[PDB]
DNA sequence: TTCAAAAAGTCCCA
DNA sequence: ATGGGACTTTTTGA
């Protein structure tokens, strides 16, 4: 349960803090941090802190008690007065110790402000000027529910339904920084847009003066880690200047040991810098330059409707255990289930845009099975090979749910209509016109035109806009970014696209059922969906003025 | 009763 | 062995 974190991204963060310290103004600076392992920052703390005194030794010397400024005296400071790190694991605390003991190479036995403990039970006893580290990231499945209920109690401000425990630590670092203090942490970059960090966003834009954002988006910064990683800085000075500096990534593909320096490649072309008013944030966090921000506001502005006004939403089946109600179209199992029992079943890579793949699994809907005696065969044979997994789940042993039955099988009029469905995770925008009333999980999301906005949006004129260039690039400008060419499709951002009606609706509806009829062709002319696909583009710009 | 969010993802191969 | 690519379950709070 220990990360490394790269030197480079360390010693960027270190220079960030401590780069205009006025160690004469104020040589008893306190530098912290709360998860600082075997002291991967910390460290490197000290030896910035050593070269600053050292540097200005002399004018300490002469400015203060003129005994205790001496080169000797330097390593001993550091540790009495300046650094300070707390951390769950003894080990990391004990090793930690032993290599700061060792920075200089018994003659008093110096204290070292080196605390195991849980940061976010600790009473902290003072505030601090600099706060450095790297927090543990731990969702809402993989923390102890024990532990969070403690969480949910004293964190309300920033941890709340499916939130993560680094929210909590960004809220202790903010509470425990001095007037004036500087924080610069690395954490996941979800918390820029997702749902779960509305509370974290609101309490760091009313409580601290962000300096500076570096987002590195799907690049794999932690080796072996599947996690999208983001800098954070932030300050607590009174100021008038209330803008930010951003720095998003431009190329996934790079290794962050380009040049000897996080700042060299920052300042590079493989990164884009813009700024950002931090006042003008709302509840999200339009982080975009202004080219993008102008085409994204004139889209907002124009639109009129939202998906949310025109249609309904719905998340796909959760069976609570697939392998035991999915089966191939060709098992022989299969010939034991009554084909009232059985629908059709697809998956997110089935989603194309305009067309859904035909289905190759079958979903045992086993609502409908009344009790165990009519149909046994088919718990015995094919559910029941999971019963222990399946009574397992919490509805299971709650009792709300019988140990055969799907834990979450919505509603089946709500899949067995003609809908739309897109996959939760992509890398653009697939939406599709689903004809063959087919069932999926939750890697699939579904909705369907409201009756009134009938007359005023098809299913086919939808699917025209939203698989456009224009609609890929407008939905990943707000939307939250997963992985290497992974965005979330989920309905919390999805529902939120706004979409018009203009003079252009009845050329768009065509060119889209050209594509879908071409789409469904034995031979698919594929190259010409393309030309269609760019004459819809052109129409959907002229429609939005950009 | 029953919705929808959640990557320190998961798993595989060259 | 690692780094990169294809793909995505069900646990969980509200
Ligand atoms: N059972 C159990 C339940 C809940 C928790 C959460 C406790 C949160 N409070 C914590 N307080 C201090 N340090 C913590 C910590 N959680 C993880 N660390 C350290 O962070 C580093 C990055 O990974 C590592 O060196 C971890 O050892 C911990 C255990
Ligand atoms: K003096
Ligand atoms: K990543």
């Amino acid at each position: 349960g220990i990360y490394y974190t790269p030197k480079i991204i360390v010693d960027y963060i270190v220079k960030k803090t401590l780069k205009n310290h006025d160690i004469i103004k104020n040589p008893y600076p306190r530098i912290l941090d709360i998860s600082c392992g075997c002291g991967n920052f910390l460290l490197e703390v000290y030896d910035i802190l050593y070269d600053l005194f050292e540097e200005n030794i002399y004018e300490l010397k002469k400015k203060y008690d003129e005994n205790y400024w001496t080169v000797d005296n330097i390593h001993r400071h550091i540790l009495n007065y300046c650094i300070y790190g707390a951390d769950i694991d003894e080990k990391a605390i004990s090793i930690l110790k032993d290599s700061l003991t060792n920075k200089k190479v018994d003659e008093s036995d110096i204290k070292i402000n080196l605390f195991c403990c849980d940061s976010l039970k600790k009473k902290w006893r003072y505030k601090f000027d600099y706060i450095v580290g790297n927090p543990p990231y731990i969702g809402h499945k993989k923390l102890e529910k024990k532990y969070k209920k403690f969480l949910l109690e004293k964190y309300s401000e920033v941890y709340k339904d499916k939130a993560d425990l680094y929210f909590c630590f960004y809220k202790k670092i903010i509470d425990i920084l001095k007037q004036g203090g500087i924080g610069s942490v690395i954490t996941p970059r979800y918390f820029l847009e997702s749902l779960s960090g509305k509370d974290l966003r609101e309490y760091i834009k009313s409580n601290v003066n962000v300096q500076e954002i570096v987002d590195f988006l799907g690049a794999n910064i932690f080796k072996n880690i599947g996690v999208s990683s983001c800098i954070l800085t932030f300050d607590k000075k009174k100021t008038k200047e209330t803008y930010i500096d951003v720095f998003k990534i431009k190329n996934e593909d790079i290794c962050i040991n380009k040049f000897e320096t996080l700042e060299e490649l920052l300042k590079s072309s493989k990164f884009e810098h813009f700024n950002i008013n931090q006042r003008l944030l709302s509840d999200e966090w339009i982080l975009v330059n202004k080219d993008d921000e102008t085409f994204y506001n004139k889209i907002q502005e124009k639109c009129k409707y939202s998906l949310e006004d025109i249609a309904i939403s719905f998340q796909g089946i959760i069976t609570g255990c697939d392998k035991a109600f999915i089966l191939s179209k060709d098992d022989v199992k299969l010939n034991l289930v009554d084909d009232k029992f059985l629908k059709c079943w697809i998956k997110s890579k089935n989603i194309n845009k305009y067309i859904v793949d035909k289905s190759e699994y079958r979903l045992i809907y086993s609502n409908d099975i009344d009790n165990e005696n009519t149909n046994k065969r088919i718990l015995d044979e094919i559910i029941g090979l999971y019963k222990t997994k399946l009574e397992n789940r919490r509805e299971c042993k709650s009792g709300i749910r019988k140990w055969y039955e799907l834990q979450w099988g919505r509603e089946k009029l709500f899949f067995e209509r003609k809908k739309i469905m897109y996959p939760y995770k992509s890398n653009e925008n697939r939406f599709a016109i689903d004809y063959d009333n087919n069932f999926s999980s939750a890697d699939v999301y579904s909705f369907f035109i409201k009756e009134e906005y009938l007359d005023k949006f098809s299913y086919e004129y939808l699917v025209g806009i939203l698989n456009s260039s224009v609609y890929d690039k407008y939905f990943k400008i707000t939307a939250k970014k997963m992985s290497k060419n992974i965005y979330d499709y989920y309905p919390n951002k999805v529902m939120k696209i706004r979409i018009f009606r203009d003079n252009n609706y009845e050329e768009i509806e065509n060119l889209s059922k050209q594509i879908i009829s071409i789409l469904l062709n034995k031979s698919i002319d594929k190259g010409k969906v393309e030309k269609l696909q760019i004459k819809m583009d052109n129409l959907i710009m002229d429609s939005l003025g950009i």
